[PDB]
């Protein structure tokens, strides 16, 4: 009885579909009406150039008008906060991003430039305010980082109610790590965090009924942690070269999947899991923010 | 053979002791500048006017001058809004907060009221701003919770280092419990946090290396969940006075134990009185 196999990319398939039809809805509903996303850069990354147009495209294909700034290496710190005010204060815009890392050749607080998005508008969910409701239960309206939000929908795409289970999340990041934990104990889990100081790790884990890794260590929780019937989700993205595979490199997660899927009931493969979820998830944060002010 | 008693009343007369001496000498360096502290009450609850008679008592004693504003209970949000801006841009406060509950005959959004105050001077740490900074590990520029201050003070004071540890909270609130995850959980111990979804809550209990309860229900967490050894935290008030956790029991498995009273909550005001002596130095810096 291997575990069920929960395909990242057929699910994030049928998000985006669904948020396209929401889209055309919304816009019908009230003519006029323009669901907008804004993405900020600074500098010109060959990394960030690739996420941006993957999802400028995913926007597009939904029916999200998306707009892109990008400026200049020479850039300063107050010309990139000047853009975030003017962000905020656009009414057109529903939802805005800053792409990070900042790539610029002047010293630029990525913290400061970070918290000055408007609460309503952080679509990405790292400002200060955004991760303090989170953190406190404000789940109903406040938004939630794409990652660990792809994580939550993949747990509850298994059917198995959350509430009263333990769950177990590896990694305590403000990216992944926190908000996963938070999502998890105000959906009712009684929840474990575990991290790089945390001893005897493997027991920890096995208490698992639900177990979100996301350490960045390849394939460190093996199978014989995790405990019988759970539902793993495997956050990791670590590269290993492999000369059998097209590109000459393979993906594994932060979790030993061979060993792994027969224990579990429900497991998250690397690569198509966790990863494919995170564009769509973007989306459907942007989506929100938009129904929100159209309210 | 019993616990040792973490004595809350013996420590935050250290604490205060402590400030106060602080406070003499901040105001011998600028004669003249006075820490100011302010308590926004609403309604005329009871026990509400005992907990603030006990943080002006404690100010006064150190040395910051502390002012009460109480409204009356037909008081709107709106008004309430008014006062916290009017306390937001009065210069000679440092620091300022809210009594909770809110006690009005109309609808008033806590949330809001909480989160329209300044950052700067949120000594109770109650701001999503400042929420958000704990929740993320942040610790270098926010105010925290009074209680889950004290708590962890408490802890310290077993000598135990808390790195490594499995620690239990049970409770998940934004005043206690939320906060007091983080507390321990950014100083290097594995958290686990149980609230009333909770199943087999003595089987969780059981795992804690340090236990910090702080549900409201009376002497609900058994001294048999307890983990031989254990250091245990009580935060509950409940009504004779008795905290969330059987203490007879608890002490006789506990390492360390919270009494009730004169545990956690003496903890809270000396660490509330902390937060302000160090809104007040913040601003002369
Ligand atoms: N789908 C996506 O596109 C997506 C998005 C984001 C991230 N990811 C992936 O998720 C992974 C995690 O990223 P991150 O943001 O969390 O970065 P990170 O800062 O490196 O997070 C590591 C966290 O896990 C802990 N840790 C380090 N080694 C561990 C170990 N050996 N045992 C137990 N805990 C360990 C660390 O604790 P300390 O706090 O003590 O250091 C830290 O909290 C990365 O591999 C990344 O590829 C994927
Ligand atoms: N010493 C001080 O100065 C000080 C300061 C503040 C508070 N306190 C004391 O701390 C206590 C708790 O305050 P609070 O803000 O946390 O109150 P609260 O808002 O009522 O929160 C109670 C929490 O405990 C959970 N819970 C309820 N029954 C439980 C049960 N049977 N098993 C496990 N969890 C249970 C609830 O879960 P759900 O979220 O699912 O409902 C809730 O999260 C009070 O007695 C208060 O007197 C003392
Ligand atoms: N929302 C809310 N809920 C609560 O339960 C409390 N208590 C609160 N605010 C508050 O200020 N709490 C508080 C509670 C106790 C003290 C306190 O000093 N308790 C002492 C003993 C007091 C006594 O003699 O009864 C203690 O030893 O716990 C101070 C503040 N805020």
């Amino acid at each position: 009885a291997p575990a069920e196999i929960l395909n990242g990319k057929e699910i994030s398939a049928q998000i985006r579909a669904r948020l396209k039809n929401q889209v055309t809805q919304l816009k019908e509903q009230v003519p006029g009406f323009t669901p907008r996303l804004a993405i900020l850069q600074v500098g010109n990354r060959d990394d960030s150039n690739l996420y941006i147009n993957v999802k400028l495209k995913a926007a597009e294909e939904i029916g999200i008008k998306a707009t892109h700034i990008k400026l200049p290496r020479t850039t300063t710190e107050s010309e990139v906060m000047k853009y975030i005010t003017s962000l905020n204060e656009d009414s057109t815009v529903h939802g805005f991003l800053v792409q990070l890392p900042l790539d610029s050749e002047n010293s630029i607080n990525t913290e400061e430039v970070i918290n000055a998005i408007a609460p309503e508008k952080d679509v990405d969910g790292l400002t200060s305010i955004n991760a303090g409701r989170l953190a406190r239960g404000d789940l109903n309206d406040c938004f939630i980082p794409c990652t660990p939000k792809g994580c939550l929908e993949l747990i509850k795409e298994t059917g198995v109610p959350i509430a009263g289970r333990h769950a177990v999340v590896v990694g305590r990041s403000k990216i992944v790590g926190a908000p996963m934990h938070d999502l998890l104990l105000w959906n009712n889990a009684t929840v474990t965090t575990c991290h790089s100081k945390t001893a005897h790790l493997d027991e920890e884990v096995n208490k698992g009924d639900i177990l979100v890794v996301a350490t960045g260590q390849p394939e460190m929780v093996k199978g014989e942690w995790i405990k019988p019937g759970a539902i793993v989700i495997d956050c990791g993205i670590n590269y290993v070269p492999d000369d059998k595979k097209p590109n000459g490199r393979k993906v594994v997660g932060d979790v030993a999947y061979d060993e792994a899927k027969e224990r579990a009931s429900f497991i998250t493969p690397v690569p198509g899991g966790v990863g494919p979820m995170t564009v769509a998830m973007l989306m459907q944060s942007t989506v929100e923010s938009a129904k929100r002010f159209l309210e």
